[PDB]
């Protein structure tokens, strides 16, 4: 039953990347493999809590659209193992090599991410770090949501105002998601990171914090749905009270996919 799987059954291969609380390689145990490993000689007892915090909630998750946790190793690093997806990130798609996308192809992609994310948070699952790179499209058609190692039961761009002004003590909730998943939606619609004519961070950081900067809704391809159009800006509210939860937003997407193709 339980998880923990025996050392060295774990063949770790290619330096992939880094996640949260670790460095990402590419695997070999019953098939290919991702798993985000230590590396480190000794574990911090805040080394310890992370690792504990994150296999945890992965053991929560059985989805389609959440990146599907294997197993985890305790005995040579802190090692965790999930399944391999080819074909990058979201991030990666759009930013690094360009993908030009179909409309009916980003939607498909919007659509599946508003899946995972509603089934995290009927689990009372809150990620805390949405965001593109954490968004893996495997075999190029299904969306995998990964990197859990800041969910509770970095990066700027995805963080609503709230977050950005720590007050009080929990700024995160559903609805901070909310707005790391209008943000993916602008990436989808406009297939660029939100604030690029603005070089510096600390008065990118500093104008979403007063809410001075939102994201620029009219830069849009003009053959994205007004429908799509619409929940974008009700997901981008500087107000989370104002902001729709997941619910209601997968069923916006799915009532607006069906219009489509004609
Ligand atoms: C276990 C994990 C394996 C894992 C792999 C990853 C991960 C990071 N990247 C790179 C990073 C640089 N940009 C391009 C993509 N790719 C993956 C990945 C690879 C195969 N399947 C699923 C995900 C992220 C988070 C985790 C993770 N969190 N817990």
């Amino acid at each position: 039953d339980d998880w923990e799987i025996p050392d060295g059954q774990i063949t770790v291969g290619q330096r992939i990347g880094s996640g949260s609380f670790g460095t990402v390689y590419k695997g070999k145990w019953h098939g290919d493999v991702a798993v985000k490993m230590l590396n480190v000689t000794a574990p911090t007892p805040q080394q310890l809590q992370a690792f504990k915090n994150e296999v945890g909630v992965l053991r929560k998750t059985r989805h389609v659209n959440i990146l599907l946790f294997m197993g985890y190793s305790t005995k040579p690093q802190l090692a965790i193992v999930t399944q391999w997806c080819e074909g990058s990130s979201l991030y990666h798609h759009l930013h690094i090599i360009e993908t030009k996308f179909e409309m009916i192809k980003l939607i498909d992609i919007a659509r599946q991410t508003a899946q995972g994310m509603d089934y995290l948070h009927a689990k009372s699952i809150i990620h805390r770090d949405l965001k593109s790179n954490n968004i893996f499209l495997h075999e190029d058609l299904t969306v995998k949501i990964g990197d859990f190692g800041l969910a509770t039961v970095g990066s700027i761009l995805w963080m609503a105002p709230e977050v950005i002004r720590m007050q009080d003590k929990n700024p995160y909730s559903f609805q901070s998601d909310v707005y790391a998943f209008g943000i993916v939606l602008y990436e989808l619609m406009t297939g660029q990171l939100p604030y690029s004519n603005i070089n510096n961070r600390d008065q990118i950081i500093f104008m979403v914090g007063r809410g001075y900067l939102s994201p620029d809704l009219s830069k849009v391809r003009s053959n994205c749905p007004k429908a799509m159009k619409r929940l974008m800006a009700e997901c981008l509210k500087k107000k989370r009270d104002e902001r729709p939860l997941f619910p209601q937003i997968l069923a916006s997407i799915e009532l607006l996919a069906r219009s489509l193709p004609k």
